[PDB]
């Protein structure tokens, strides 16, 4: 036990708002990181049913608000899905309309069902189909909706709200007159900045985020097929392409990156771990994944977590069909702050034991 | 007051079964309009600080000798042991003979000398010598050891670390040197002597690290730079004549996560109040005066330490009649700047001065 | 008229003895107010071009077989053999079987296919296949060889080189491959298939060259990109809908010295005239019309070549009623942009159209 | 000889402004560069005498204009000193004054004698002493003069006029009202941006050239002495420091770089060659240099050329005194356009044979 002299010294230190470093929990400087976030897998059958169920059970108040957010069991206090990333599933009918606002939190919206979905980002209107995603970067006036001719749409939102909050950098304001006014032609952004290695001769665009705000499923699929003709990709991800800011080559946003990967028929990757958090969405196909020993058998439009520094591998159970996983992450924040670390699994042939 | 329907409550429980929830059930948005400081402003008098740090020598056990450091503990940040925001700060003491072993960690560190002479650090083979008000960098993942040269005196210094940030972001690594100490034949002070020149770099620059090649930042030349700056400008209305330390190779910040500044307040100067999104820890390098942080007045003198939480009104004052005052600071800024979270705002009311809340 | 004093003339000769002169003796400042084009605008009809290039096959000796190329010679730039400014351009022909050896040089090159199918180039092991209106890069100091695949036809292509610039700046190097040809097992078209995706890069990018990882730029997807661009904009008043090719890894230009553009002119479009500091060489990828360069009218059609000297008024027109016209171009721009020499100016007079000087 | 068929073919090619590549001089693509510029050495005794001599022999017309430009024998047509660089020696008395103008050509002015010399660059006034140099970068309003209390001053001008001209990028205009109007404090630039690894917290300066426009001799000398305590420098240059843009770490200007080197007592460097042109000015000391086999015995304030791809080495003949060479160059244009190449001499111990 401590000496009456020591216990008097710690008490003296507290009086001046100080302490002894030998008195704290030994993992103030840990040998390696250990995630507080736990691996979770969300079944599309459950999500579609419970989100649509919300329409008839929601009050006149709390318009939306009406989101089924993915709560990590170990991340309940900050309502995050993985690490410092927020994710919610939401729905709207044709003609429905949410007012414009801006926040310091960056966001992306990945459509998983329906047609007619749109987003105005700083006057640039963008229409989205299944497996397309739109960017709404930090500080931009954005609003969402469904076109009048559209169907009922269901999408996933990914934000860095928890990161924005914990860093004490959060800001919010509603549009001074509810909705943005713009005469800029529809889909101007993807149509002008969406060409392969191609940019307007005069680039009047000087913002640190991507000028391309919509990333299309079809051309991305087409490009992965092309990548399949010339490379095997990585041992840990297969044919993996990351989305870019075409002005810089860097990530689409300052805090968030996104990727799309293709797994060949019967392919089973090796396992690795890294310092970022990753949230996967199954854009196409059927298979399973092992993350932290736990097995997740996934189908089209399922969602699953991979916490930081957690062993993870992927597998396509289809016999003659490729599988495509969309994913977004906090990679840019890792890379910019020099915290990016990666390590392969040496045990087995590079594969986790499933219990 | 009014409980919502059993239908809704069945739905909430159904959502919990698949590890989800209804967003309208939370409550609360912690005010998304503007940041809420999680740290409290705190002052640390050098009188108390120095006196309590020396006491640790005779009280520390056989073990805990390597951990013999008094850390600045923010009363609202005890859970993560931060001094302010996601920044760690500690006070150490070593004597003429003493030296420590070398380790490497993901966290970045600053070592600002407060008292003494002939302190030294080895960073990846680069040996640097330090005096009062000088500081060194021990950046991400670099081999670093501390000690005092034979000809030196008893030293007291302040450590600055982004430890809470690194743990928080789940990215901290640690390993001791396999040989306990580093073996280096590189000439002494090679870094500040090759990279410390005013707007000058070696013609063939072989440095390939994202952080500064200049690892020691010297008090004397910094002070002389501020005297010169004073001849041509009044600087910022909110800090006086304020220069930030830089990475001479890129012109950016010294380290990827922490920035550092030195500022000179003219005799009798009272600065204007402002807010910003970073967390800043101040060490008084020279002089005497006060500061008002979030309503609280901190009368400081040489080597006092105080911090300013994010989005908190702050202003600085030099009480002296003839002599200038200098405030060293290290901060959170590179993380706010790179992630696009930087914001600043001036106090409009009361002539740019806070109402002092006793 | 009036000779200056023998005292002055003794002084001038004294200055020459130490290899100097009096600045007031020159005369002339070549007009320092604005640039003077050193190149003349020139048109090259495909009819003549193709016809004269094929003739070279039977006329060339045993030697000179490797040099069998008709270069575009600017009449006011014969001394340095440039097509326009400091840019070289030539026309080559190869048949289904033929292939050349590999060499490496400091100059950068573009190879734009004008006629034929199944052309190929190896760049540092990267094998690419080319069709009409596609082009490849053979950047600074890279191992490159050209040829036609077995299944291909007779090909005619245009080479674009910064040879005059490199000689002018005294920096050109040359060496043949020690093994005559390159040995590569890398899968065909690996570069455009891994780097040709719309806003997509391999998660682990291992390319570490200052120039583009994407070496083949394809006509078909470029054309489809312009049709899409047309749905949302009218582009520039001076070029119509104009996209430049980029380095997908940095977002900058494809090579450190040469830029390249493709532009689509809507049916019946007459563009506005402008000046700029670069030199541009145009190849007609699709359609028919005319252009006015420095007063001269050039009625062009598919695969005609013309250049625009620096600081020369130029405008483009599409004569067709239903179909769009496309103009490929490669240019000097990266050198003007990086050295801070870029300047542009619009024609104010005559509704933005030049007076055509017959 | 050529066949009547061939000579008719070349004639046909000329009619359409074309030629045969096998008919041109073989060194269109040379194996390596060979400089047209020749090594030259200008003696300070000659320069001081002939420049001062110009005052009494110049007409009322041609005010200045009154410059003794260093003409390379092989570069007479473009009036360059080396490669594409212009250099002239000029003088002014106290109170003398040249009007403000701007040009696309970048320039630097290296003071070699006298006191009171000044330059206003875009409102920023800068005073210069011996061995100090001021930048007047592309497109900036600049004017020169000597303070009323100053002495007779002699300086060297270094410009990239020939480069600006050959690239067809030259522009010029006189100030709409002759002289710049500014209330910005004297020496504001060196005093605010001249600190070692130190910049103002808010940097309102967004120009691609250096915010530090004056580089001082004394602190640069002081820094070379410090560099001498910890390194041997390069085998080919000794203790060589290059001047920087302190906002970027890059070169002070877009087309021009500058360096200052210290040679230790009795030091004799090895020889190398590179793709840039370099013009040296002897800021302090006495010694010799070998460039292209030719020996140049230099003294304080001498000037000498080193053409591109020409072997060059340096030597301090002083027994117990360091020698300092100032130099400026076209290195940034080489580096930015990827034309930078360097090669050591292997013959001898790395030393040229003097004939
Ligand atoms: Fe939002
Ligand atoms: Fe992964
Ligand atoms: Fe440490
Ligand atoms: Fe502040
Ligand atoms: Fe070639
Ligand atoms: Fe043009
Ligand atoms: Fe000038
Ligand atoms: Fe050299």
């Amino acid at each position: 036990r401590d000496t009456p002299e020591l216990e008097a010294y710690y008490d003296d230190l507290a009086k001046i708002e100080t302490g002894a470093l030998w008195t704290v929990a030994n993992d103030i400087e840990p040998w390696e990181p250990t995630p507080k976030s736990a691996p979770v897998h969300w079944k599309w059958s459950d999500l579609r049913r419970e989100v649509l169920r919300a329409i008839d059970l929601v009050r006149p108040e709390d318009a939306g608000r009406r989101v089924v957010y993915l709560r990590n069991p170990q991340r309940k206090d900050v309502s995050a899905a993985c690490g410092w990333l927020f994710s919610g599933i939401q729905t709207m009918k044709a003609g429905e309309r949410a007012g414009a606002h801006r926040h310091a939190a960056s966001a992306l919206r990945f459509i998983m069902e329906g047609s007619g979905a749109y987003t105005i980002v700083d006057g640039h209107k963008v229409e989205l189909g299944a497996n397309d995603f739109v960017l709404t970067p930090n500080g931009t006036w954005h609003e969402h909706g469904i076109l009048e001719s559209g169907t009922e749409c269901i999408w996933q939102d990914g934000l860095d709200i928890p990161l924005t909050n914990c860093l004490e950098a959060n800001f919010y304001e509603v549009h001074p007159n509810d909705y943005q006014t713009t005469d800029i032609p529809l889909n101007d952004s993807p149509l002008t900045y969406g060409g392969p290695a191609l940019l307007p001769q005069l680039d009047k665009w000087d913002k640190p985020y991507s000028p391309l705000l919509k990333y299309s499923w079809e051309p991305t699929y087409e490009a992965l097929l092309n990548y399949a003709k010339a490379s095997d990709g990585s041992p840990y991800d297969g044919l993996i392409l990351r989305y870019t800011n075409p002005q810089t080559g860097g990530h689409p946003m300052l805090t968030m990156g996104a990727s799309m990967q293709m797994l060949r028929p019967g392919e089973h990757t090796k396992a690795h771990r890294h310092t970022g958090n990753v949230i996967y969405n199954v854009a196409k196909g059927q298979g399973y994944s092992i993350v932290g020993g736990k097995r997740f058998d996934w189908s089209e439009h399922d969602i699953f977590c991979v916490p930081a520094w957690t062993w993870h591998e992927h597998c396509n159970t289809q016999e003659r069909d490729d599988a495509c996983l969309f994913s977004f992450n906090d990679f840019p924040v890792m890379e910019k702050l020099g915290f990016w670390a990666e390590q392969a699994l040496e045990d087995n042939g590079g594969h986790q034991i499933v219990a």
